[PDB]
């Protein structure tokens, strides 16, 4: 249990082919995208969104692969900002495996929209959080937007975008902004396990209830979600299968010797 | 394939215990709820809803029920409507039973029945069909599922029409703006109707529910989503994965998800 | 007034053709719905479920109930989840949402897995300083997608749910509250007096206000089902107007309905 | 019953004050709003959109007003559109108006003319309405209810299509696709339109504005349920 | 020290019964309901008064935040036949600049609906909150109740709701029902120090932004808000001049010489 | 401006690289991709829906190009469905595509395949083309887009039918009922949906990609906000006030928009 939680951890290196960013993968299941631009607290460009698509897009293939972990280079900053990161919002928020943010020092503008798309977000005491649109003639109104309300509440919300303040790990927390706040020197240690006990839960659950908490939200595109994991599931099903079946076996298709509950 | 279609119904009675409505079940999985109050043109009562609500509750757990006929006695009405709220609990019954209903329609399907086939997944109405709601005229209405649905069906403007104006709406004009699903002969009306639930009835009835759940939530918003996530579960349950955890208690062992693969 | 609000209270018992769980009334309106499966932590079976949906309707027609009680026999669990694949839990998820009247979870111990999702669907939840929260779907090949899913993220925001769910972690009751998964924690031995204070504050306002509220409430999360109950309501208020009656008396009258003489409001 | 329909209509001046419209009332209960700009089909400037706003809360506050017809001067043209942006206020009076608002349609309803009929609970159509939006050609559009609330109407296809496409529509093309309610011979549009009226006219106005709110409700979220729950507060103070 | 500077108010309110209406020089609006004999509670008339005023701020070019108080330090608003104060509530939703409740007391009843309607608020250490409707049977069941569950959560907002107990300034802090709380004798300096970092930055932001939280809130009415927005954004750019353009220019528009994005 | 309409079109192939599709790009602006698999009625494969999506997304980042026509090689068909789920990838990205993206459908458009027609922006059909689900009679189901969006094109009562009973639906039918936008003969199917397309051409692409996004935002929830947000904030960056945070930077200053009106 805690003894396995607290393993060491054996990262091997899939950064091959890649400029601004680090990719690697443990044994026991988690990927780890870094932005690797500490020279510039991590802020992304354009080529270093088209990297973290990719790589996210490999983990998600990965069948070893069971959780993501999204991080910065260095302790000073998670990501100090930015437009083709709105694909990379949508293709965190449809990974059907939980994406974790781990976040050192700065997490703001399109850098803090980024820890907010993951599904959880793991602290570390100098974290440091806010938005800069406003400040800097810009905006984002999608799921930086809506999707903060649904974190913080809209008068934090509307506060955070108003104002454009910065906010602490503490004052993070308090809001309900992030998960745990853990001491700079554990935060690896404390977000490998998180990402274990999720690993060692089923991965088909937890890719129903990420589709389930995303439709709260998303309307007919987080129905999609959800009505896929459904139709996946069906076909694991006797019944799912007759359809097949009928095909290979060469005949009527008969739902009528399959039960109706309730 | 229309003479299996087409073929002869055999209906079998169950209406023993009822005094507002008949019960009947076909053999080959059709569950059919009559008001049977034609004197005052197939109204409900308090009572009338009750007994709708246990029989509905029947076919759900009927596990040789498929599809569900819910219609009027008689050829002049379906239902004239709430006899001039437990009607609320019924339509949320239709909602969420996860066989498909089929509203019948001879004749009226006027106010508090109008709103009853529109519950019904499909509506198949006789030549002699008329359609309309009375609320705003009798000083009253339904401003749930009446209103909100039926303008998921006809469009906004229509709605507004037919709840502000409370007209009445000949079968062709409920045709002609998406109302009911088709018009036949009022003596085909019933041989029309069972070929309908007949062709539903050669379908997954798992997928029918799935989907009926699914079109539900492009409407109820999280109630919809239970509906759709129960579905869900079910699925699940019946899946390799989704046994673990009771194979593991059984067996009295901790469960084993990494036996499993991750899909993308 | 403090006096009347810890006053004593006087219960009465509906037990009669129940097995998993105790049903009983109070002199002043409660009506308080235990599940008696003690041995196992409270957990529910089929008949569990099936009798909490005829006592919840029972209380729901009650026109002498006010507010209903949802608790567990004992001080160590309020339900620990289904027992040892049906799913009539959900027809009773979607009773107490529909419920009238405020449902109040009473958590003392454990309240876990489907146990959880039901004190969350409740109104409100007083919990016992012992009180222990979290879902375990995932870590024994289940989940609740529905309401236990999106309307948690209603509660506690979307951060907190999933972790709550991804996890599988239990939370003490001091957790619960720091995230407004809980309305209020009090000593184990106070747990009933508290919570019958809050009824009891429910109780002095109007039944059909809070109904209105509830609906309200509902309506912000359910879409039509919500629209559906929130007008429902309001034909009910109608129903109680003049107006509202000119149409019934015009037919009593067979006459034309006349509503020439109502103002037209802005 | 019909003879009390197609009666003579009166309408009483009380354009007194107004230099785009003309604001006239019947005593039976109507009130018309008429755009009269016919040089420029109708077409609305910013006076104009201040003066509908106030005509229209005239109308929302008589209580003897029970139904409110929006049209166009002269038989050519209901609204050919924008010549700011305060159209967007005019557009949530008429959706949050109690009373039922009915676009009365003689010929062209294009543009910010087109959405306007639209957000109308009603449209009456003459046979030669002409129908279509023209933003994307000119290089704008209105995404709001112009948009998600049009495809309330006719559906995603057509909706999609009418956008994207700018193309002009006429009034058996609207009727078809559920964009009007109905279609009458030009020298019966006010005629019938009045009869429209007058039939909702004899309906109970309570049920007539707890409806409407329901009906917004079903696109408006929380700003529907504010108006569906003003309704039942409205009615609770009368138990 | 900007921030804190003196501020200079003008008054605006003649004309008005039951309000004060006044601006500063630095772009600050403030309706004060003055009826402190009744807790400032309002009557019909009061609510006409504050939508005038609320649209003269809107309209007001040099006004880019509104302050909506009380009279004196009882009372914010102690609540309120006609239902004109569900007009003014969508007039705060719908304004294009931030509304910030400035607190003191009393923010009862429908004054409590008042606060929350804000964007903001900012309450004194002696600040009170709290339904009562259901006391007397009444309700507010529209934004009164939806929108406060997206500010604190559903099992809150129920309770608030169904018991109208009193909450004072720190319980109101820590449910997230209010943004801050100082000292009574700080009230105003501090809301003034929250405008004026709002009036540092971009009003065309900050209305965009108050649109897209709206817009989680309110389905089509909010989607009416924000595409206004984009539309407004459209006609002052090349390509959505190029139809005045074109007019002026005597020529057809030509959109083949805009770029396509992607 | 018809003889511009129907002006022949040159198309210039880019189907290098390509296995099971054909894609295609006019001059004039012009997308197109092909399913080339006509020997099975064009179903796709797990490799077809990969291809379409890379052609998809080529064609978004082509600044060349302003529309997006989908296809099937020959008469016979459009896509007749699956040949597993990379195809709900493929249906976001043409629902997130800004720029309009037009089913050109002759012969079937089945099961998988009539999803397809469905998220495109319009569809133009041809005298010949046949639609419909097959998901409950072959056990299977699209519960998100293929449910709730076809509500939102033919209304709740048609949705239901089209599903629960699994019929094939003519040309005819699909224009009655709203589902596809236009029927042309067979042999012209080509030249008027070119014609279309034109006519799209003609008007502002960013007022289009705008109003996809407001169509999308009324089904899509805050997916449809990030989306319709999107496009506000790319327009603001192209006004003085958007840039005064950019110049800023650039000027070695920290902004100012005071010089900015605060209008109402």
């Amino acid at each position: 249990d805690e003894t396995m939680l607290y393993a060491p951890v054996e990262w091997h290196d899939c950064s091959e082919g890649y400029t601004d960013i680090r990719y690697e993968k443990s044994t026991d299941g988690i990927a780890k995208i870094t932005i690797n631009r500490p020279q510039v607290r991590n802020a992304f460009r354009p080529l270093t969104v088209k990297e973290m698509i990719q790589a996210l897009a490999d983990a998600r293939y990965d069948d070893n692969v069971g959780v993501i972990i999204l991080t910065g280079e260095g302790d000073k900053a998670f990501c100090a900002g930015g437009l083709n990161v709105l694909d990379f919002q949508r293709q965190i928020r449809t990974c059907p495996k939980p994406v974790v943010a781990m976040v050192a020092g700065y997490s703001i503008g399109g850098g803090h929209v980024l820890h907010m798309m993951c599904d959880l977000t793991i602290a570390a005491e100098n974290a440091i959080f806010g938005q800069t649109g406003p400040k800097v003639g810009s905006f984002d109104g999608g799921w930086g937007a809506s999707y903060m309300a649904r974190i913080v509440g809209q008068k934090k919300a509307r506060e955070i975008w108003f104002l454009c303040r910065q906010y602490d790990a503490q004052q993070a927390l308090d809001m309900g902004l992030v998960n745990t706040v853990v001491p700079l020197a554990d935060l690896e240690k404390e977000t490998v396990r998180w990402c274990r006990e999720m690993l060692q839960n089923s991965p088909m659950a937890l890719r129903c209830l990420k589709a389930a908490l995303n439709a709260d939200c998303d309307g007919q595109a987080g129905l999609q979600e959800l009505a896929g994991n459904a139709t996946m599931l069906f076909y694991m099903t006797e019944e799912g299968q007759e359809g097949r079946n009928a095909f290979n076996q060469k005949r009527q298709p008969d739902f009528s010797k399959f039960k109706r509950n309730p």
